[PDB]
């Protein structure tokens, strides 16, 4: 198990323009395209990152290709950002790709929010770091993904995978 099967079972792959969970425009393996509701919008931003006229579909090696540039730019987001820069440090390898399945998920600014609970993972305070995830948006609007990464954090283990 490594993060991208993490994310993968996490994000799912569609080979087609789709609203995500909150209602923006996505393809591939959550590949954001646009908050927007044009459904132009969505295909114009798909042609820009695949270079070329899609039509709104796209074949698994694209979906891969957008895959590994987005991973790549979370890590280097994480990297990049002085409130995350240090939590990313202090953690082992299992509980770092919890971190960037959250930033995959919402940005780097969206993350660098949980303040309290970066705190407590920084500590290795696990179990309160766990409890004090699940009080917020995110755990409340995607449940089962939240809690696989809220174990993945207080276990330091790929358990809450495992069985998927």
């Amino acid at each position: 198990m490594n993060i991208f099967e993490m994310l993968r079972i996490d994000e799912g792959l569609r080979l087609k323009i789709y609203k995500d969970t909150e209602g923006a425009a996505a393809a591939g393996i959550g590949h954001l395209l646009t908050k927007s509701p044009s459904l132009n919008a969505a295909k114009s931003e798909l042609d820009k990152a695949i270079g070329r006229n899609t039509n709104g579909v796209i074949t698994k090696d694209e979906a891969e290709k957008l895959f590994n540039q987005d991973v790549d730019a979370a890590v280097r987001g994480i990297l990049r950002n002085a409130k995350l820069k240090p939590v990313y440090d202090s953690l082992d390898a299992v509980r770092r790709a919890a971190l960037i399945n959250m930033v995959f998920q919402m940005g780097e600014t969206g993350v660098a929010g949980f303040t309290n609970s970066l705190r407590m993972l920084q500590q290795k305070r696990w179990d309160e770091a766990a409890v004090n995830l699940a009080k917020s948006r995110w755990y409340n609007q995607t449940p089962n993904r939240a809690k696989r990464v809220i174990t993945t954090f207080r276990t330091g283990t790929w358990d809450a995978y495992k069985n998927l």
